[PDB]
């Protein structure tokens, strides 16, 4: 109870436990083999975040990286849930529109260079390289984002207004979700400094729960 | 030679080459695509494991943990060559039950999980929070445990009491294997301190000879 | 600009740079599900290079690891990009010649082990245990190039000398790239010391380039 950011990493651990339950009970009684795959991807993504929030509320993913002339802390933790959690999330998106493998395999391999290099940015010594890993990462994320756009929008194309609604919101959604974690990085302790450490670890421990936890309820709440 | 403990992973080493060569050499001659695999998993189990023993023979695979007031040693190798083991052989189990590919996620990520919580609970100064992270690691097992008792009485269904009895043995069998882990670990110099570390790298040594080379015969050896 | 081989690894990241754009710029307009997976792993491997080469040029890629009773600088991101791209590399090799799940299981295992066991060659203190490591890991590359070099004269038998010769080239080809490789690894600075740093960051530059982009080239221009 030393660091000023311990309640947060305590709501979201906890907030990640519950998910991962509910999920559990939930994914119980399905036998049909599709099903099953959504049920067990959507339940492992909080049980991942729920083990390395766990890690951080207990101080053991949180390293020091000298840059700038201070000892900021890193939680090199975050990078590691995001890691294992991200692909997972793609998979239940690939899987909804049903694309190829190669359009998969493609998306899998853009966003692990996209965490790579952004964990690169947060565990850099100089400030100016920081930055330069944050705009490769970025640039990885566009490239996600922009097969989903594109991906997400032919899966409701020809004439179906009620049941395209649903893939037009869905899609505007993951949009907004993935683009808010380079901003909470650039603003917060990691990148520029506007944002106190606390205050950054409510941002990410709100978007990583909305995702996480949150947007997995509104993906498995469809036929 | 100045470790107690070098006869053992010495003789681990040793067997896990020896176990190696016999699937190798036995896995020459097959081109059917199904048997392939189950001679491709079995052997790659040994072959990493062997690699893994012989870091720690050489004490590479060895860091020291400063916790309970004492700088006990830790074989993070151990871990690792769990890590990438324990799913394939997951994989072995699968394809034999004709699991579809949703069982099969849940497994392996509930396996990761599982070694990747077991290694912090194992890096951790507090020790208080170390079996924490070992009731985690724990749970996943029991996890992992219950579909395959699950998974695997429903395969021998029906009546065949001749075949039968095959499934109902290798599954016991499984059951026992996985399960004296976390005993080894709670008794261990790495949890409670019960047993020394010479006779820690003893028992373990045999469970993962027992498992990588030893499991891996009677498996293959199925028709 | 301290280190005397900056200029290579600056090249080379500038090569892997504009070999991605290349593959990416030319991938654009592939709809044939199975022409956009060798647009997806091929673009993938500069992809990652690049990054792994822009660590290096940073020096955020290199550690020093005191063997022979001297401060020898060990490029370990070199590792780390071999260990990513190789496997990719591989699948490019087996969806060519539409090798069972069998073949490619143990070629990507024999692949991990292979790089594994290298990189623990490079990161060891003790000068003796540093070839015992490049014994075993060389080891796995021969099998990686058995199964190559059966697999792929398989696919060209029957008779067909105009196609037979393209299938005939590139199997040579492969096997003198993977080879070169452990050769440098022992004259160098890593190994026995023959060749100084300076020199050793170019051949594995050319190797890398040569592979990660120039082999790209050449799989990609067959139909
Ligand atoms: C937890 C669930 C999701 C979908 C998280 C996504 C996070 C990102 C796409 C973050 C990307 C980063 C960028 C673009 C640059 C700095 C490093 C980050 C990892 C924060
Ligand atoms: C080597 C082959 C197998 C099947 C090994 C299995 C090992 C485990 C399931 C160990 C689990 C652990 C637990 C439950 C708690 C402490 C950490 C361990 C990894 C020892
Ligand atoms: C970058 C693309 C390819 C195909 C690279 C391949 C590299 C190897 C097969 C290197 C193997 C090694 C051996 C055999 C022994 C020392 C450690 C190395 C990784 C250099």
């Amino acid at each position: 109870t030393g660091r000023p950011e311990w309640i947060w990493l305590a709501l979201g651990t906890a907030l990640m436990g519950l998910g991962t339950l509910y999920f559990l009970v939930k994914g119980m009684g399905v036998s049909d083999p599709d099903a099953k795959k959504f049920y067990a991807i959507t339940t492992l993504v909080p049980a991942i975040a729920f083990t390395m929030y766990l890690s951080m509320l207990l101080g053991y993913g949180l390293t020091m990286v000298p840059f700038g002339g201070e000892q900021n802390p890193i939680y090199w933790a975050r990078y590691a849930d995001w890691l294992f959690t991200t692909p997972l999330l793609l998979l239940d998106l690939a899987l909804l529109v049903d694309a190829d493998q190669g359009t998969i395999l493609a998306l899998v391999g853009a966003d692990g260079i996209m965490i790579g290099t952004g964990l690169v940015g947060a565990l850099t010594k100089v400030y100016s390289y920081r930055f330069v890993w944050w705009a490769i990462s970025t640039a990885a994320m566009l490239y996600i984002l922009y097969v989903l756009f594109f991906g997400f929008t032919s899966k409701a194309e020809s004439m179906r207004p009620e049941v395209a609604s649903t893939f037009k919101v869905l899609r505007n959604v993951t949009v907004v979700l993935w683009s808010a974690y380079p901003v909470v990085w650039l603003i917060g302790s990691e990148g520029a400094g506007i944002v106190p450490l606390n205050i950054e670890t409510l941002l990410f421990m709100v978007l990583d729960v909305s995702a996480k936890v949150g947007f997995g309820l509104i993906l498995l709440r469809s036929r």
